[PDB]
């Protein structure tokens, strides 16, 4: 397989619609041996991870918890063996309180909420890299998930700002990881119908945000020269696996778009 | 003059080498009537502002202080008159603790420090816009200061991340300000020899950062097709005044480079 | 005025809807003394230029004609006086045969047609600069017109490719012009209702291109935080004059957007 | 292997240092069955291609020759079998006469030379796609070679302009190819020590271009977080194969950087 024998840490599974669930599924199908992390609802997460193709141990990780981060390498070493290291790490983690993403006015998001969203969505890409690099092999690969924030848009609001920050963090992570022969890259995915995204369709964020999301999705598939299926996470998972593989060995600090080509077309 | 009769708020003066000091000087030379804001050391700041071409009132503003922000419009109205509004606002504010900018490893900056730097350097562009827009005229202009963060670099570290966030914030400020006919733009300046920058030359951040800064500055002037004089803030001040004027009336959400053209040349 | 006393060459007037007509009008209103150039239909152009604020001299210039280019500096000197020099030059020239812009398939444009369009629309920015620089003052400014080609789009086709080339040419012109103290920049304008653009509305390029143009224009005004009026060339003309002035003295090799901010917003 | 069973056309082999030679070598090692094309020196190319892992058929293709292009699909079918189709196509073709790339002044390149270089280096990406798409499978992939032209640089001159045009062409090829389920992308490679590049080191383009090339290459390896070995084309070849594979199925109209991460770092 594409990832035969590689040991890969996958963060960010919470449901079977999580992008990270599909990353993990494809990685296992491609021969990878996974370690998974979960935040908060560990019992619920294990129910989900048992439906992956193969067994994988689950470790707790709250990226705001410095004790979790400081112990993470040693906890990984306990499960993969002290003499073994990881070849890949996937950051598939994001959060922004409703005040910063949705129908609340952009100007009205309190700093404490934006700061928490920035912590989880952008700063933690650096935190995770710092925590895992001591147990990563030379030639390894760190991959995070992005949503193209080059231009402003309805509703995404401060999450857009967090993604812009994340892209900048990735370039500095690449500097540090490169010293020990590890690549760092983001995959900028088009919109994917997770459970939360289905709730937006149903008006959970507000009817206005629901209309804006539909407008975005229809235009995305239209613009994309090869189309875009929001209900199919597999192309995104495959692209992450491509970056975890040895087939893009000279790409780092970079952003690879798994978006149907939509961002290359104006209309 | 270029700004004849325009009422403009200028933040960010702390020394006579502050970029904002030169923005204020050129604006006054061009006919603008200024309101100034200062942070913390008001007595020291007034000593500086008395050396500007013309008198200007000074109001206190700590952008982390929500009481200062909430009262700012009314305090402006008290000095310019209740029936009058501002035509221009300049954000020339930045901060990052030494743990996030300098020789400290990128991975070792504590979140609390990065969060404070993000608050002052990026979030506050939105906070200031929210505070001032109620007292801004249609046709007005908000301008902030940027340092091109498209690529990573030595020492700038988390300030680079804050600038990447600032660029994203600017695009959302433009959305909001556009509703009431106000433009929002950043000026990406080349390196300017402020007092703090002279301290880096002298090794205050560390000899390694001093060498990196010299390497950056020499290359900047070399790359720039028209050269770059770090000891001359006037071209930057003029560019800010251009954006405050009525001569770029269809530019918003954007970044104008006052950098000698350096960013357009690889070497 | 903004351009008081400056001597400026303006290419590209063919009708009173030409962007160059409005550049010339605003520049004269701001005190510039113009030299105009015209291609082919010189008698028609003279009739149009008599509608400008002030009568100005007209020189013939076909940018594909090396004799016109080689004689241009001397012909300028005959108009402005021996020993006098230009302060500004405006390139407002474009062309693409119908095989390369419109409803003809992208793959079906013959090379000879694309080459001619590349010659007039991109290569000639360099040719014009070479021809005029010997009679330009230090501190001068060369400005060309762009339509953002970062993303592909319907109908614009090989003209998009020519604009991508033009942006690259501009960065090299800036290198050469900077040696003699002259800036070079492009203004990326939103869509403007010239007579030819009105013909597209009327279906002259085909009903499909008419529909695509309407879709582009409606979306442009929607996206632009300050709106976009295709029937108002004045904001574009003002922006060109800003770059011809002394108020952006550290910007070269660059692209300034006069587009309502539309390119900074996804939707 | 990564490309098991795929039928792939590879243009651009002239020496065993050609990037296309290494693309072909890796593709064969990964199970692809190749059709090769060669320009002009067919007997010399045959001698080179016999050094590949597996003997492969060679077709003549001058991309300026419309008869070669119009007959190409039928000639491919004669080689692969009537009814069979290609899965991948590699454009690894470039040319610029010495007047347009080297030490000759940018302004002094004659149009005829720039036009020829534009024809071969940019227009032909579209010509090749038009010629091959009728014999490409759905799910196929077209890949071309790029050198990042976002910023100007010494010596590359009009070849930089051709690459800027090529990137724009690629976005339009993606539009057309997407209609039949085919992706189109470019790989932006760092500098590779081909025989011609070795000649630059030896001063064949002039001592000044030799010095500029060395400065570019030393800086490239320095900037790249994972380093850059100009003498190792394999990472570039692997990246092209990644795009020819099924592992980046949602990327089109795009540019993937195989450059060590250098373009993401300022210094
Ligand atoms: N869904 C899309 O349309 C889309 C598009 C592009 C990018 N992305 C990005 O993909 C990533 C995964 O999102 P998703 O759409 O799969 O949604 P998701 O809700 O399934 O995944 C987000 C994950 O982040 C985790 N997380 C939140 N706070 C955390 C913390 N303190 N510590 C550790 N983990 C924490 C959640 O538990 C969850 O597993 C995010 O970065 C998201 O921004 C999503
Ligand atoms: N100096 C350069 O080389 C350079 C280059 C490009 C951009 N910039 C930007 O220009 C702007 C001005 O910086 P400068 O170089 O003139 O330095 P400076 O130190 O003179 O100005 C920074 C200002 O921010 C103010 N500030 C800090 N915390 C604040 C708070 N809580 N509330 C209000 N104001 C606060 C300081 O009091 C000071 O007046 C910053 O955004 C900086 O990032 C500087
Ligand atoms: N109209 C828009 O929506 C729009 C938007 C953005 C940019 N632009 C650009 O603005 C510029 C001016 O276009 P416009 O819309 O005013 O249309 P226009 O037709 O009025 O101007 C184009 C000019 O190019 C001249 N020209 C053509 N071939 C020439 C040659 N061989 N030598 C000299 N001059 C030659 C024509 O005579 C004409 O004066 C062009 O670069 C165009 O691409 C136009
Ligand atoms: N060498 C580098 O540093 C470098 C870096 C980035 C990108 N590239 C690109 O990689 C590609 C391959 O270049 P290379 O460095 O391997 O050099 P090369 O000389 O080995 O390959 C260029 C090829 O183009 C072919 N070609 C020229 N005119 C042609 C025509 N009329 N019809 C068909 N083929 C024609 C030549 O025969 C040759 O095989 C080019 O696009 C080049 O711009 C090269
Ligand atoms: C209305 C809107 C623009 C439609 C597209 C979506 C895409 C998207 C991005 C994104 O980062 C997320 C996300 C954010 C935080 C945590 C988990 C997931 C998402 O759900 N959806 C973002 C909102
Ligand atoms: C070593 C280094 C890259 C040299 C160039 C400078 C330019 C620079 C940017 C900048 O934002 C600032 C700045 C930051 C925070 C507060 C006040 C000012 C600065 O001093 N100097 C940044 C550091
Ligand atoms: C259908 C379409 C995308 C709508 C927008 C227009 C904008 C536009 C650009 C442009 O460069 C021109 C142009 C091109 C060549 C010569 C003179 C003018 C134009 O008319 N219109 C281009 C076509
Ligand atoms: C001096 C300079 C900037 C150093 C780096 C090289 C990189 C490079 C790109 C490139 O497109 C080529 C190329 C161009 C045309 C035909 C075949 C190959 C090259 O040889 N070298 C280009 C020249
Ligand atoms: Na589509
Ligand atoms: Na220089
Ligand atoms: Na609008
Ligand atoms: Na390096």
């Amino acid at each position: 397989g594409l990832l035969e024998g590689k040991r890969i840490l996958v963060t960010g599974i919470i449901t079977d619609s999580s992008i990270a669930f599909h990353i993990a599924k494809v990685a296992q199908e491609q021969g990878a041996e996974l370690v998974l992390t979960g935040f908060d609802r560990l019992r619920l997460i294990e129910r989900i991870t048992q439906r992956l193709p193969k067994p994988a141990p689950l470790l707790e990780l709250d990226v705001q918890n410095e004790e979790h981060l400081g112990s993470l390498a040693g906890r990984i070493s306990e499960v993969i063996g002290e003499g073994n290291k990881l070849d890949g790490v996937v950051h598939s983690i994001g959060f922004m309180p409703q005040s910063g993403m949705g129908v609340n006015p952009f100007f009205d998001a309190p700093f404490a909420d934006v700061s928490k969203g920035f912590h989880i969505s952008a700063f933690s890409y650096s935190s995770l890299a710092k925590a895992v690099l001591p147990v990563m092999n030379r030639g390894g690969s760190i991959v995070g998930m992005d949503f193209d924030p080059t231009r402003a848009m309805p509703a995404y609001n401060w999450m857009t700002v967090a993604k812009s920050a994340l892209e900048s963090v990735n370039r500095f992570v690449a500097r540090e990881a490169g010293k020990v022969g590890v690549r760092s890259n983001l995959v900028a995915a088009g919109p994917i119908r997770t459970l939360a995204m289905s709730a937006i369709v149903g008006g959970a964020l507000g009817d206005e945000a629901g209309q804006q999301m539909q407008l975005l999705e229809e235009g995305w598939d239209q613009r994309a020269p090869i189309g875009w299926d929001m209900k199919d996470p597999t192309p995104v998972a495959k692209t992450v696996c491509a970056l975890l593989s040895d087939w893009l060995p000279a790409t780092t600090g970079d952003i690879i778009f798994a978006d149907g080509g939509a961002h290359t077309q104006l209309l």
